[PDB]
């Protein structure tokens, strides 16, 4: 006499049927649509409206957003709401998904900021990640959220793009790592992951935000699927997000051969997708696939619902609402609509939802899980962990807490230069640089400080005290990048040069920032130059004309702790680029990973500062190597490898290959930590495959003077390639073992051969 | 009891059986490998080496190259003595194949040079094209040529790639209407056409020479295939070359899919494919598809050979040597040999060489049939109708013959400023700028001349003197742009910004050009500057900033006489751009077909020329938008469109819908041409589509004050699309008809509607 869809010790799959047996059909339609929090909460005073409430949960009940800047208790109160209302004032009593942005810090305001990941990929410290998203986990499901809009699994291959600061680099098996440890962190709370952007989105042409993918099916299988299978199907993301894109001419929201064959029919992924915001509309509006004006909402619902896109997110014209009358005009297979469905259930189900439908803190221990000690430590040691040394030259790093040290430039102070997806007004909170290096010497420095320029002008009238500053001073760091804008500023307009929807057509410092260094080094004060930034910035010149050259990627709320620890030495720094650095945006692409037969191909002319003109051919007056390759950073200390030994030679696809290497710390007193990392070359293939591949790392942290053995392990079934048939395959044949401190510093070489 | 295959009268199919019946292994392996007359004639002296013919007629007799830069008699008289070896000392007496480039004129010392083909394409006048092409096979047949390597019919769509010259442009429908007529005005003497670079060549990663492209089957079939269907199938070319690069990971070389599936099964086409120079070595060394250190010619000849790539060209390891080792190791079917050696043999039939081996002319008649005053007439007319006028502010062109004019900058004298693809020596030959200008003006003005600086340097020590001729003047004439090289300095390594595996980073002037422009601008004399180049120049500031600008892509060698025709007036400029030019080498891709959701995105922003940041989004400081649009070109005249009309609204795929259209000149004077252009839009299609096609037009001389009815058919078959299971339809529904002046200025529209 009970509904069976209630009882927690039935197996999922009959819960499924029998809640879905249950549900009319304006149900299931109001299941595939996502509401808004706001439609029942006034976002200034938190004011409640049940007519609004009554509206959402019937038209786009299944879940609903809450990504506004309001106070904690506006969001767990209307949560609340919503989630007793559904128990109370429906019949079935189907839990909502309640959804927000976690990409580097649960976004609500003064929760914990971490470093943006394309900052923390460059930890190459998956586990260290993996500790990052139980926190963010923590502080989310502490206001009643159980769904986050991340990872992003997407590469960093068009640098022009706004949206490389949200990546974890343009390598497919770092990013397939991360975006794993990510998934099972936030998961281990029961809040549901969201993996986007499937697929192939971040290679725009001309770099633009959702402009159109051109690639064939063998990149996209080669390169841009791994790292969604790896966050998907091996840490069970509950969810995924589609793209907004069209690759080779399919849009993603409407890719049956992705969304169905690959990801369902290949793959066996159990549950939902949703569109990303405003996706739908594109199907006419952006890609002329049905009429725009009006917008023809039947024939969005018909290209995309059926392709495998089960859930229409906000932002768009709610096309979804015609589910109604199509299946009642016979336009629309039922079965469709209750595939979709049975979907979002089944995520529901496993997740706890229908036990526990409501997973909020009590407000008196809010500040017990939201932005606790533990929370903060683990941003600075993380940001720390990312910081990459690009040049140290004759040990002008680490600086000596002594003496006076000069801190210049619009990076160093006034505002946090944090990445986007942020909250409104964070950048007024967090340790900037100046803040750091002044705690960090406390009275035994003089600390002058001057701004030097403003990130958004080429005025040179601050030029002259950043000048007096450094000439007073034993040593100057100057601050200088790029920057974004938070969850208000950067959709209401205002000046950037990155984050979503700002693209850029040149990597240089923009402004007054490269004459502000080159005034500072003409002084002859040893000058260390921070880059903020959230993507490569392309100035050469810095790498011999600096007396040091350092990256952080947009940082922690702790940023300037993190970096003051790297330049006072309390911390060797340890990072990697998690992304290649090329001369000028006029030589990309500059992945690593590049097909053989690209990249190494005739010689590099040059132009002198002095303006004498050198001709090659590739190119005439400029080089298409990187500056600075995937994978390097430099420490306060030096590594010596041995050998490279295999524990096997003569292999299977079921196989593991362990690679052995002893790594020697050779500096005279400095611990410092290495990044070994293994790439795997395919000899010889019948198709042509990447040069070459990262394929594991190891992070060890090795005591002055001391050998320690790093082993890393090889699943053969891994090394594959996609055939002329698209199938794929390991085929026999050799494989080379590349081990080395970056993609190009290659120590040491071993090989294998498949059988 | 005499061969079947001598007599002219049997269908081609039986003489081939005949023939290929007769054959050894060892003379069917030689159809296939491209020989070299330098294997016969000391290249410095003539002198003949009859062991080196013997080998070379053994081992590679089908075919053999004479690109050299040597005297016509030594050609004429080592060729003859090739075809005579055959006839007396071969058991079948098979013609060889006589091969030469012909790009944009019959590669031989003091032929006649015509203008670059990404000039002559802006012509826009086919007809002309194929009276240039006729012209180039009668010079080439004259010293016993039979076959050409050309046309190009690649598309300029990666605007860094050297090659860009060697094009007909980014679009489709040009690039295959020019090859069409090219093709057909080289075969009209029985020369065989040779269709480069199949497929998807010039879109290389980063820009470089032979690097590989990205892309899918539906981009691959859409916009890459048409130009070279039009040119193989519609033309009848009697040869194809394959490229040097990868397809989604697929060498061009070994691509059975397009080689065979499409180019045979689906094309119907009759004839063979050569590789490129050494492409068949790349396989091994720059593919890794197979061992390169020795060169596993086996493998080499199992991958290419069976794809469909029937001929291995010189400039490699001669892999296909190994055909007899591998039929007799049954590691190679024969059937794969015999249908290669017909593809070759059955050009040969058509072509008429068994009945004409040797179709030189007597010596006494080479200056009747090369560099005749008919060519180089044509020369200077064709060149004249490429020259695209792109601003012309306050009536500064024409100018008069009157006054003083000053002649600067480094294209104006000196050396002639030829595209790559002549022969040695080339540049001190032809009509200058400053040559052209002092013959159009005699008496009449003064004209003063100063270099003002040397393209390949930043040295400024010749401006006071550029400075002084302005002046003295009344108007500046100032010639700016790229340079090329020759066959032999290309090769040697001599300083260019184009050509053949000359690519670029920037797109903006090199050296002390710009510089020298401002300093000429700034003397308030009206400066016309001249862009004489191989690919577009970003420079924007020159559009408002002088008085006039004119693009004169590589000219003929009678170049400066059509630009002093163009400028003085005595003919009224008429040429469009045949490749869309950007604002910066940040903004490529910039073709003007992008799929539907491409470049017309958010706000654009700017820098002044002051250095105030004007902050927008696409991008964050500049513009994706096209500098000039494909299409683009002015007039002295003005032009006035009517109502477009349709004499058909209501079609099939079987019809052709004729597009009417009146345009009057305006002008109050002046005869003017005006090239009208058709664009379709595809209103709503079931996959992504470019955002609008050239699909006709029509170059119409209209006098004065007249009005000219212009009609341009379309055919509604060649409107379709690749649809989701990669079946060309044209599928049923609206197709907007967009007529105008450029691919952004339209004049006017209709639309029709396919049932
Ligand atoms: O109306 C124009 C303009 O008016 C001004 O008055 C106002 O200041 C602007 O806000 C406004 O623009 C719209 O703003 C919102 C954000 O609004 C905040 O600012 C005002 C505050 O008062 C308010 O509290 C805030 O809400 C923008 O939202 C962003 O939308 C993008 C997608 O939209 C962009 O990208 C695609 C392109 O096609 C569009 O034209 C472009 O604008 C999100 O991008 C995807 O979003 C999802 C998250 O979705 C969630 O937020 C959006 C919502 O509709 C949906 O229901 C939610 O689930 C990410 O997870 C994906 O990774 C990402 O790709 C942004 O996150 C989102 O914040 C509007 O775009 C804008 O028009
Ligand atoms: O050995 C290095 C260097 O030594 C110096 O001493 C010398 O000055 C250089 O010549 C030399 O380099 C080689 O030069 C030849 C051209 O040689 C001329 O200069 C010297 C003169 O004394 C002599 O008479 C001349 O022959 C180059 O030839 C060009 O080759 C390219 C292809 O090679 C390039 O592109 C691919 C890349 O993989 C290579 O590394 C790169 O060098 C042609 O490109 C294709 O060629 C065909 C035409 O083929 C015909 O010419 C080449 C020949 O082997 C073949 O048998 C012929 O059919 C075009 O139709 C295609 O469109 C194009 O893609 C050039 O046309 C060709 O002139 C050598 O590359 C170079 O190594
Ligand atoms: C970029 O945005 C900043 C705001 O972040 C603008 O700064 C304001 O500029 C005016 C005059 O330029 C000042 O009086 C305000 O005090 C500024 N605010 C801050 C926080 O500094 C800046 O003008 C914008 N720049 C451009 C070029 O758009
Ligand atoms: C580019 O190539 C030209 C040859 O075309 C070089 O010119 C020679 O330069 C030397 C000294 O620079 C002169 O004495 C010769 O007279 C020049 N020859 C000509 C024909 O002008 C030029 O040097 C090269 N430039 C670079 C930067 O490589
Ligand atoms: O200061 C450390 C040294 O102690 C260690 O021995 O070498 C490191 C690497 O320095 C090289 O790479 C960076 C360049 O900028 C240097 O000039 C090189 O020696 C230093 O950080
Ligand atoms: O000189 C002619 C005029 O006679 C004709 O009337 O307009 C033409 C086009 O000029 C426009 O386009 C080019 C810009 O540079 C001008 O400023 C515009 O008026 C002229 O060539
Ligand atoms: C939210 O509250 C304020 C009144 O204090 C009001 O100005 C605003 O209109 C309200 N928003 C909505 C949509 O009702
Ligand atoms: C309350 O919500 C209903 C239904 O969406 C809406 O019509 C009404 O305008 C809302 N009132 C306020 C004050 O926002
Ligand atoms: C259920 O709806 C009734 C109004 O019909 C309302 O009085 C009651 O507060 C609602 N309860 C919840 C928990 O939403
Ligand atoms: C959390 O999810 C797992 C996996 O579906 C499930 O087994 C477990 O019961 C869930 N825990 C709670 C408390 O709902
Ligand atoms: C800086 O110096 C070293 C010279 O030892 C060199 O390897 C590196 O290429 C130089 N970097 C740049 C950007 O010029
Ligand atoms: C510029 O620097 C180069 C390289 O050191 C040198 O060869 C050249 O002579 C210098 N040029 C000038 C014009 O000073
Ligand atoms: C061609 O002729 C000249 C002799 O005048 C000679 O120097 C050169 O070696 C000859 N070439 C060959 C390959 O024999
Ligand atoms: C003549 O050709 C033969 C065969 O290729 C070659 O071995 C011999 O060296 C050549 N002699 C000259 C003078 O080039
Ligand atoms: C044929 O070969 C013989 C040498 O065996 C030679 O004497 C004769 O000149 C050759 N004839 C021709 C036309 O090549
Ligand atoms: C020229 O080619 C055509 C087409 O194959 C052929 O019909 C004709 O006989 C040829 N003419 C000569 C003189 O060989
Ligand atoms: C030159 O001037 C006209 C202003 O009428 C404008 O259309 C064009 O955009 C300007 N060109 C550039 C390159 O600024
Ligand atoms: C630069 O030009 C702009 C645009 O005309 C003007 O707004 C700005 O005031 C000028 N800037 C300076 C610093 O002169
Ligand atoms: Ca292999
Ligand atoms: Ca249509």
């Amino acid at each position: 006499e009970k509904p069976r869809y209630k009882d927690p010790s039935v197996p999922v799959e009959e819960r499924v049927t029998d809640l879905l047996g249950r549900m009319t059909l304006e149900e299931k339609m109001s299941q595939l649509i996502q509401g808004d929090i706001t439609n029942w909460m006034n976002e200034t005073t938190g004011e409640f409206n049940l007519t609004g409430l009554e509206w959402s949960t019937k038209m786009r009940g299944g879940m609903f957003y809450v990504g506004y800047p309001v106070p904690w208790d506006y969001i767990a109160d209307n949560v609340k709401k919503a989630q007793d209302y559904i128990l109370q004032n429906t019949t079935l009593g189907i839990p909502a998904i309640v959804q927000t942005e976690s990409l580097h810090g649960f976004l609500i305001g003064n929760a914990t900021i971490y470093n943006s990941p394309i900052g923390f990929a460059c930890s190459f410290n998956p586990e260290l990640i993996e500790k990052m998203a139980r926190l963010i986990g923590q502080e989310a499901s502490a206001l009643g959220v159980n769904h986050v809009m991340g990872p992003v699994v997407d590469l960093a291959r068009e640098l022009r793009f706004g949206r490389v600061e949200e990546t974890y680099g343009e390598d497919p098996f770092l990013a397939g790592e991360i975006g794993y440890h990510y998934t099972k962190g936030i998961q281990s709370h029961n809040i549901s992951a969201n993996v986007k952007h499937f697929v192939g989105f971040s290679q725009p042409e001309q770099g633009l935000n959702t402009a159109p993918v051109h690639g064939g099916e063998r990149y996209l299988r080669t390169t841009w699927l791994p790292s969604f299978k790896r966050a998907i199907m091996d840490a069970g993301a509950w969810s995924i997000m589609s793209a907004y894109h069209s690759y080779d001419g399919i849009p993603a929201v409407a890719d049956y051969h992705t969304l169905t064959e690959i990801l369902r029919e290949e793959w066996g992924y159990k549950y939902w997708v949703t569109s990303d915001a405003g996706a739908s509309d594109r199907v006419c509006t952006a890609f002329k696939l049905c009429r725009a004006d009006p917008i023809d909402k039947e024939a969005v619902t018909l290209a995309i619902l059926p392709a495998g896109n089960d859930v229409e997110m906000g932002g768009g014209s709610y096309n979804f609402e015609t589910i109604i009358d199509l299946v009642n005009a016979g336009k629309l297979d039922i079965e469709i609509v209750n595939t979709a469905v049975s979907r979002v259930l089944r995520a529901k189900f496993e997740m706890g939802l229908f036990e526990n439908p409501y997973n909020a803190a009590p407000a008196s221990e809010w500040n017990k899980l939201i932005h606790t000690q533990e929370a903060v430590d683990l941003a600075r040691e993380l940001d720390r962990e990312s910081i990459v040394l690009l040049e140290n030259h004759d040990n002008a790093l680490p600086l000596k807490k002594s003496g006076s040290i000069a801190v210049i430039g619009p990076m160093a102070h006034g505002f946090m230069n944090y990445g986007d997806y942020v909250v409104y007004e964070s950048q007024y909170r967090g340790v900037t640089p100046l803040d750091g290096i002044k705690a960090a010497v406390g009275d035994k420095a003089t600390i002058n400080y001057a701004q030097g320029c403003e990130r958004w002008s080429n005025d040179q009238s601050g030029f002259a005290e950043a000048v007096e500053a450094a000439k007073k001073s034993d040593v100057a760091v100057v601050v200088v990048g790029t920057w974004s804008r938070d969850q208000k500023e950067l959709w209401a307009g205002l000046n950037a040069t990155t984050g979503a929807h700002v693209d850029v057509n040149s990597l240089s410092l923009v402004g007054a920032q490269a004459p502000l260094i080159k005034a500072i080094i003409d002084t002859g004060v040893p000058t260390v130059v921070v880059l903020s930034s959230g993507k490569p910035i392309t100035e050469p010149w810095l790498s011999n004309n600096t007396a040091a050259l350092v990256q952080q990627f947009y940082p922690s709320e702790q940023g300037g702790n993190a970096l003051a620890d790297v330049l006072f030495g309390d911390y060797n720094p340890s990072g990697k680029l998690s992304v290649s650095f090329p001369h000028s945006v006029g030589d990309l692409p500059i992945y690593y990973d590049y097909l053989n037969s690209a990249r190494e191909i005739g010689d590099a002319g040059y132009i002198y500062s002095n303006g004498t003109l050198e001709f090659g051919h590739q190119y005439a007056l400029g080089n298409p190597k990187a500056w600075y390759p995937f994978g390097y950073g430099k420490s306060y200390s030096s590594f010596e490898y041995g050998a490279v030994k295999l524990d096997k030679t003569n292999v299977t696809e079921a196989d593991t290959v362990t690679v052995s290497v002893d790594v020697k710390n050779t500096d005279a007193t400095r611990e410092g930590t290495e990044v070994v990392q293994v790439y795997v070359v395919d000899e010889v293939a019948s198709v042509v495959v990447p040069n070459r591949l990262l394929k594991g790392f190891k992070k060890v942290v090795i005591p002055a003077g001391q050998t320690k053995t790093v082993e890393i392990p090889l699943k053969v079934q891994d090394l594959g390639l996609w055939n002329v048939r698209m199938k794929y395959v390991v085929e026999p044949g050799a494989f080379g073992v590349l081990v080395g401190s970056s993609s190009e510093d290659i120590r040491g070489n071993a090989t294998f051969y498949v059988q």
